[PDB]
This record gives structure tokens, sequence and C-alpha cells, in this order.
DNA sequence: CAACCAC
DNA sequence: CAACCAC
DNA sequence: CAACCAC
DNA sequence: CAACCAC
DNA sequence: CAACCAC
DNA sequence: CAACCAC
DNA sequence: CAACCAC
DNA sequence: CAACCAC
DNA sequence: CAACCAC
């Protein structure tokens, strides 16, 4: 029961470690991003199985932001997006919602049937100046057996994919002061013996 | 098992994405308000059934009346009409109460066959000077089986319907100060082919 | 059996009824183009099932072309694209070929995810001084279960389109002289019930 | 068992309430006229099922006619014609019959086969100086799953369709004076699927 | 097996031997046409059955025509118009197509209803100065049971056709010249016991 | 049912587009031509299946030679040899024919078991003053589960090839001039699990 | 069978 | 269980 | 699962 | 489900 | 069906 | 399948 | 099979 | 039952 | 059903 159909192989990791600045306007970061090669943690072929994301890590507040006293969310929006085009989107322009507030926010009417949203899972932090609560923790694995399509070359970026990019789009639901996200994204895959 | 009994065609959406300022008194808004028309998003008979609404957003404190120390949950009620007539009842005359308090509401004794609670939630937030819970993220996904009529003129109001309507009716629990709730209110409804 | 699966009502035609003079570089147009609207030959939906194409016509030569002594052939790509953006993709572009030769023309490596030929069927004229042949007879009915969206908007156009779309593609086998071909391209089809 | 096969949708209406001047030589109208649109009580194809026709209303006799001594039947044909063309032929040119009669009416020899007779049903007044019979009333309900075709274009007039037009033709008995009816004409039927 | 429903006799037969000079305006016959009598080749009551209709005989160039390097094809097509009024239709006014271009022909969308295709079968012929080719054979049997109805009148004409009725209509696909067709179109029918 | 046994993977594409002029001494090329690397399109290990080839492009005359009266004819041999050792072999010392010609071609007695025909398909064309036909199309799918080996080294040549090994061979049927083809040769491969 | 229309 | 790693 | 959209 | 009311 | 790509 | 030779 | 006519 | 509306 | 005509 461990490899998915359609592909082979040992389970191939992929992992982006970084520290995400949020804001009310939204991030977005692409999680099927591999590159190809022989090497390990490389897709084979154009064509690989992501079997499970892994997203870990912690979001939290900066010290002369955290004196003031207030609340705020980040959604961490897992979408894929079939028929990916050129750069990826922006949270504002692909999420429909009232005023630019994430909080209301579902995919736009036009390309509702491009993009789905698979997962969403709110991380909440409060600021004040005498009891706050600086920082929460994230750690929530998911298992979204998601099939992807490359071009040609490769360099493991959006515009190098043509089918079922996925896609984590933040978003920080209080609109004057910013939070930071120190976030491991693991993408688990296979690759894929189809075609 | 996706369509409902009686109805037909594609699951058509209707939005009301609205910051509402929300008060003691109660504020009222008619979710079924759906215009009749070829297009996509209109009704095409006088009938028809909604399946689910989802109501998802937030509920949120001004900058002037977070520094106060206090609580406040909002209560919303989703109910049901059998009889519409005229413009829709306020909250005071709908429900009966003690000195207007939102949290010993039930329906009025006279109106009780009229309209009926399908769904009630609250929402806290709470206010504070120096530490504050400014805001909470409403999400609710509430599924009912609703075969609402309208007349035969056709422009989206509480004024059109007939038989069942659905309003939403959102109450602060707290006297003096207000909150505001920014909401998309989704509305998911087939047309009908009975009659 | 006459209704494909997830659509319904009367099977709805239209037509396009045009002479399109051909050339070597290669002609494209866009078969599924059908505007919204509540008369007749319109969809009601955006989703539509387009269950079979009957292309039918004449391929010939101009008066001053057919007097000299050669041979050429069109090579009528039924394609569809499974992801519309903006305008349709130029003949040359999609198809990689040695020398811009229709005849040893399949998809490009790049986007052979995208487009998929779904026929193709060859018509040949002959021109001479004396011992001539004008023209040459089309009559090709091809049946295929194709179910296209579209945007919110209203237009036959192929930047309105999503998901599925048709393209019909056509190219002169000889390089320095043109083919007239007046063809009915007709469509039949059907609207969807789904989502 | 409500809906007719090949047909689908809400029961639409269409009225036609009107004071009728009957005369000897007999007064026509077309009571499948549906006019084709997105509105209510308007057909959205060109094919339609009506199902049952609701004809109700009174026949009665003028002021200065009633005290005259005589009496008149009225005889309401309710004709399908096939193969409607033009103007909707007269009674006295569809019907043969002895002398320009009513009571002796059949259809004619040549287009028998174009019209028939669905249903007939006398009403009868009685005019008289000191004691009449002013008026009488009608009630007749009739069940007739009767399938039509409208051309490309709609106006709701005879001249628009092209199969199975029903007619309804009333004629006098009494040769002298004539008679008024005031009529309401129900028809009911259903947008069809086929085709 | 031989003699169809409904319809009983001799299987009489009717001929049409005659030079059709073709055009690319659009020749029409009508192949129905049996005046009624005692004698042999007559209908005897109103309504008959043509069980076979056999086209044979030759499409030819004439001698200044057959020089001139070019081709031509024509159609056929066997049609039934199940309501015939007064003299035959035109083929421009039934087919459309574009530019009068016979090989682009489908029935007209206001009376699709009325005309159905029974048949069609291409003949092709080439001329030149040396490297000719003069004529063209015809050899088409084709088997109908098709249950056509006349007035009360005895004269072999379409006028005095109803119910079914067929026509052959023949077109040039070249426009600048003509050609000739010597045509024994043979028609096969039955007297018809119903009604 | 897709990948052939003892092989794995992706059905990995190779492609030749190219313009090859024939003579009647016969050209020669190696389909089963590869390299070896990590990319898309390589072989991995040494052997390979090649599962099928389709052959698609133009056969064509030069514009001088087209004038000239006369016909030829290309045969197109795909033969399999068992032993590939250095350069690939010329057609004229494979093939025992009478005169060179290439219709009355076959395998050598001494190299027949060796060399095996796999297809054999013609293709014709006829050049002449006016009377002429200057192209003609070939459009030729072939499947044959066929096992190469290479050697050790990594380089697209017949040199590196070993145990079987396929070869197209072209020759024109007339003597004293030339023909053009223009063809893309595609073969369909997969990566040999096997030893 | 022709090409959404009919026996 | 935790997260491609192992009992 | 999240929310009429896809797998 | 929310609470004697309806679907 | 066309030609490794999709319903 | 091509044409005594092979998978 | 040819085309209402026959073995 | 009355007439597209509902028990 | 209304009356040789059609569904």
């Amino acid at each position: 029961p461990d490899v998915p159909k359609g592909c082979e192989g040992p389970c191939k990791v992929q992992s982006y470690e970084q520290r995400h600045d949020i804001s009310h306007v939204g991030k977005v970061l692409c999680v099927s991003d591999v590159t190809r090669g022989n090497g390990l943690t490389h897709r084979v072929g154009k064509r690989f199985c992501v079997k499970s994301v892994y997203v870990l890590g912690k979001i939290w507040m900066d010290e002369n932001i955290k004196t003031k006293n207030h609340t705020n969310t980040v959604m961490f929006y897992l979408v894929r997006d079939r028929r990916p085009f050129g750069t990826a989107m922006d949270f504002g322009q692909v999420f429909n919602m009232y005023d630019n507030e994430p909080s209301t926010a579902t995919i736009k009417n036009d390309l509702r049937d491009r993009y789905q949203v698979l997962r969403k899972f709110t991380s909440t932090v409060t600021g004040g100046q005498y009891a706050s609560k600086e920082q929460a923790l994230v750690k929530k694995f998911m298992k979204i057996n998601n099939y992807v399509v490359y071009n040609h070359q490769e360099a493991a970026k959006y515009d190098n994919h043509t089918e079922n990019a996925l896609l984590l789009y933040m978003a920080c639901t209080h609109a004057s002061n910013p939070v930071y996200a120190t976030l491991k994204i693991r993408i688990y895959f296979y690759d894929s013996v189809q075609n």
C-alpha cells in the first residue's frame, strides 16, 4: 500500500525551509517544485505523484509588534491549480473576498474550475504589552495524491510545469501589522511510470 | 445524491459579501434574495431549492472600541418563515426576550408556526486595553433542504417571496458597544421542476 | 441513447459557413464557439457537451492557379485543447514539423499534454493546364462526446473558453500556392446538468 | 405520471381571456399560441407539449337581442391541424356543411388528413320577450396530449408554428342574430426535451 | 415479404425518362407524381406506398463544354416533404449553403421538420481539351417504404400531393458551366388499404 | 497491455525529421539510434525495447524534374539486423537484385540469417509536363516489439548498437532521376529491466 | 439512412 | 507512532 | 476533504 | 437540527 | 481514434 | 508480417 | 441476381 | 376534488 | 375521443 498507482521507486523528499514574512495582501509559494536529474531528491521524468505534504514549523510575532494589543491568524490555503500558466497568480486575484479579507476568501468564479482548495488551516497569534502570545506552532501533515506534469526542460520553477501545480497561499487576518512564519514545507513524491 | 428532489440543472451559487455593523437591537438579512433570469446565478422558474448555506468570514471590533474592557458574543440565527409579507420584520418583533436580550431569544408565541429556527451559532469577541481578542473567524457550512417560491415579478427582494424564505438574524449580546462582521454568506441552490 | 451523460435538453446545432483560404503556413478556427443566451443555438450554462461534428463542403483551386501543373492536399486536424487561454494558437507553433511541412506534423513535445489530435482527414486536389482537377468534395461526420466549459461571460470566442475546447487546423501541403475551402463546419451539442 | 413523455420542467399556463362575438359564419382562434423566452408562461425552445386545455366562462345574449324569441347554440370545435400554413383558415372553408350550417359540419374531404376534431361541445341559449334564458355557463376541461413545433422566430402567432396547431372554432347555430361569449381558454403545457 | 404493411395489389411502376439539364442554381423534380385511374401505372385510392426508387442513366458534358479544363459533380438529393403545398419549392430556398454551393448543402433551420434527406449520392465528371472524361454512369437502387397521400382530384402534380411526397433535387458543383443528365428515374409502388 | 515484457517506465519517443534525397542506388538510415543519458528521449541502460515505429511525411519531386514525363516509386524497407557492426551497410550490398532494381529486391543468400525484412510499403509519384502529380503522402504506423542492445558507451550511432538494430532502407524505382522525401520517422521505446 | 429531423 | 525512516 | 469545483 | 414549531 | 497523449 | 529467415 | 419480372 | 395549485 | 382521419 505504500507507493501510489502509476508511479514507482523510492519515496523522494523535497524541503522548503524558509522564514515567510506574511501580510494582509497575501503570500504565495509553489510546494510542488521538483528539479529533474539523476541526483537524490530530483525527479527522473516529467511526471510524478506527490503523495503527501508535511507542513511544520512556527508562526510568530516581531519584538516591536508583539507589544501592540491585537490578534491575527494565518489561513494556509493549500490549493491545487490545474492549467498553471506563466507566473503564479497572486492571492488577491485568485481568491474572491470582501475588501481584501482572507477570512472571507473563496476561489474566484471564472477560475473555480482551474483552482481547487485541498486544505485550509488557521493558526492564530495574539499581541499584548504586558501579556502576549508571541508565537504559535504549526504541525500539519496532509495526504494528497497529486499527479503533476512538467515540460521538456527542468529548473524546479512554477513556469516549468503544466498540470496540477500545488500552491500554498498564506494571508494574515489583521490588516495593519505583519507576522513571521518559519516553516519547513516537506513534500513526499514518487516518479511516474505512466506515459 | 447531489441534486435534491424535484430539481434540475447545475448547482447555482449566490453570494452576499458584506460588512455588517451589529447591534443589541439586532440586524436582519434575507439570504434567499435571488433574481430570475437567463444568466448564471439567477433562478429560472418561480420555485427553487436551496440545498446549503455556507457562512464564512470574520467578526471584529473597531479601534476605539477594542480598548474598552468587555466581552460580546454575536448570535447568528438562521430562521425560515413559512409566510413572508411586505418588508422583513426586525429582530425585536420576531423573537421574544427579556429586556431585548438576544441570548434569551426564542420565536414569539403568536408567529411560532410562521418562523422556525433552522440553525443558531455564536461568536465571542473580547475587548481589552492592554490585551484583547480583537476578532474571531466565523466558518459554518449548513445543509438544509429548503424549497422557496417567488411571485411572477423578478427583482430579488424579500417582498417578491412567497412560502419559505431564509432569513439570517444577527444580534450582539453586549448592550452598549457594537461590533463589525465581515461576512460572505454563500447560498447553493437548484432550479425546481415541481409545478 | 441519444443524449450523452451529465447533459440534457434538445440537441442544439451550430454552424460556420465560410470560405477559408488556405496556405502552407496554416489557418485555424475554433469550432466550439457558441454565445450564451435564451434563444436557440445558444448554451444556457457555462458547461456543455459537444456530441458530434459534421464537416461538409468543397476544397477548390482558383482560375489562375489551376492552370499551373501541380498538386496540393489539405490535412484538416481536429484537435481538442484542455487548456484554452486568450487567442487561439497558430498552426506552426503547435505542431512541430520539418521545414513547416504539414504532412510531417505532430503536436510539440512541450504541449503534448495540452493538445490532442482527435481526427485528421486529408483532401487532395491536382491542378494542370489541360488535364486538371479543379476541386474535391469533403463530407466527414465524426462523433466525439466532448464537455467544454466557459467563463462567466457570454461571447462566442476562444478567449472565453475553458476546460475542453475544439480547434480545426487546416494547412496546404504545397508551398508556393493557395487553395480555397468552402466549408460548412457544423457542430451538435447539449447543455450540461453537472456542477 | 404528471409530466408527459419527451418533455420536462414546470407545468406552464397560458390564458386567453376574451369576449368573443359569435356569428353564423363562424369565428376562429389559435389556442396553442405560446411566445418564446426566458420569462414565466413562455416556451424555452421550439418544441413543447400541450397536456390539457381548460375552457371556461359564459355564453350570453345581448339586451336588445334577448327580447326576440329564438334559440341558438354554439359548437366549440377544438381541432388540431397538422400542416398549418400562412393565416388560419376560416370555419366555412375548413368544415364541409349544408348551406353554411354549423350543426351539420364536418371536416372537408380534401383536408381531412390535415385537420382533426379533438372535441366538440354544444352550449345553448334561448331568447324570449317575457321569459328568456339570457346566458349559459361553459366549464370544459379537456386532456389532449398535443406536441407542437415552432419556427426559429418567436411571436406567439399562428404563422410561427409548423406542426399540430390547436384551433378553437366557434359558430352560432341561428342565422340572423349574434351572441357573445366571455371565455377564459387556459392551455397547460411543458417544454420538450426531444430534438 | 414483398408487399409493405397497409397496402395491397400488384407492384405498380412509374418512370420519368427525361434529359435534365443541370445548373449551379439547382433543378428539382417530384418523383412521386402519379395520376389516378383504372389503367396500369395509376393509383386507385388517394393513398399509396412507394416501396423503392431506381435511379439509372448517365450524366454527361456537351461538346463545346468538355474541351474546357474543369471538373463538375452532381449531388442528387432525394428528399421527402411531409407537407406539400402548390408548386415544388426551389433548391436554393430549401437547402441553406454558403454562396449557393450545393456541396455545402443542408436543410434550412426553419423547415428542417418539413424536409428530410432520405438519400444523397454524388456523380463526378471531368472535362479537358485532350485528357477528357465526357460522361459518367448513374445506377442507384434505393428502397424506402413511403406512404404518400393525394387530394380528391386526379392529376400527377405536386400541387395535388398531400402527407409524404418525394422530390429529387439536382445541382452542379461547378458554377460557370452546365452538365446534362439523361436519367430514367423509376419508382415502384403499391395501393394503400388504410383509411 | 501498454508496456512490453521485460521492460518498464514511460514510453519514451525519438524522432528523425529530415529531408532524405533518394536515388536508384539506395539510401539508408538507422532508426533505432538513441544516446544514453538522464534526460528525456534517452535510454538509461544498454538494453531497450522499441515497441512501435511511426513513419509520416511526404515524398515529392523537384521543379525541374517533375516536368519530364515519367513515374517513380520508393520502397521503404524496414529491416532489423540481429548483428550490427561498425557503419550501416549499403542498400545495394544487402539486397540482391537484377541490375540494381529495388522492386526486385530481397536479402542476399549469405546474410539472410542476419537481416530480416519487417515491413515494406511502396509510395508512388508521377511527373509530367502538364498532367503532373508532384507529391505523395506517407503515413505508416507499424508496431513491433523489438529488443535492441548497446555497447557500454553512450552515442546514438549504428557502430555502438548490438543484438537487434533497426534500419530503414529507401530506394527509387526509376533510374535516371531523383526524388525527395521529407519524413518524420518517429520511434517509441521503453527501457529494459532484463540483465 | 443521413446528420438532430423523420419512419 | 511519526513522517519516507523504522519497529 | 471543502464547499458546487475537482479527485 | 432547536426546542413543541416545522421539514 | 490517433500515435505515448487524453476521454 | 514478409517470403524459408526471425521474434 | 437484377429491379416487380423469373428460376 | 379542481385545474398546475395543494391535501 | 369523434367519426374513417389522427394520436
